[PDB]
């Protein structure tokens, strides 16, 4: 699809076994989504914004699905006031900027 | 242009008559650059990051051109670890996420 900016890039995106709502971020090397569960091994992971940084657990090899479009990738998950598709995804799945 | 994502999406831009690299982050609503002076008044402002609330300020109506594209508006100054342009410039010049 074409995703423009004048409203928040959220779309749809799949993940364990459910639905939720993510923000389409170019600004983030990786992605990261708020508390929830994942199976298996996590590794501790330092991520910094705005605000300083944060300790998230990174997740290797996670099935996700991003508005249709289907990957496998790695996943922080952590304490961020909002669902955040990053690079690390945003890449896989075709997205570019264009203007 | 089209800008691609396996790295991230820095460009050029001018504002006030100097030249600067930033982040093209659909993941921020608003423009923040690193601390620089510019020209008049300015509100506090906060925003919210992935590690919480940062004081800002706001300066309205300013000149700026980011890739080639002209451009005055909202810009706000302020301690952040990189320059980004957020969806208040992205949207203004265009910017869509094509995939
Ligand atoms: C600070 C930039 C360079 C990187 N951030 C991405 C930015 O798009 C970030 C995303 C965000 C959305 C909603 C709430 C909190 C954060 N928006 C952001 O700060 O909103 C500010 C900027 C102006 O207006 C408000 S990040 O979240 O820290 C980040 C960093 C690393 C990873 N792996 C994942 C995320």
């Amino acid at each position: 699809p074409q995703i423009t900016l004048w409203k928040r890039p959220i779309v749809t995106i799949r993940i364990g076994g459910q639905l939720k709502e993510a923000l389409l971020d170019t600004g983030a090397d990786d992605t990261v989504l708020e508390e929830m569960n994942l199976p298996g091994k996590w590794k501790p992971k330092m991520i910094v914004g705005i605000g300083g940084f944060v300790k998230v657990r990174q997740y290797d090899q996670i099935p996700i699905e991003i508005c249709g479009h289907k990957a496998i990738g790695t996943v922080l998950v952590g304490p961020t006031p909002a669902n955040i598709i990053g690079r690390n995804l945003l890449t896989q799945i075709g997205c570019t900027l264009n203007f």
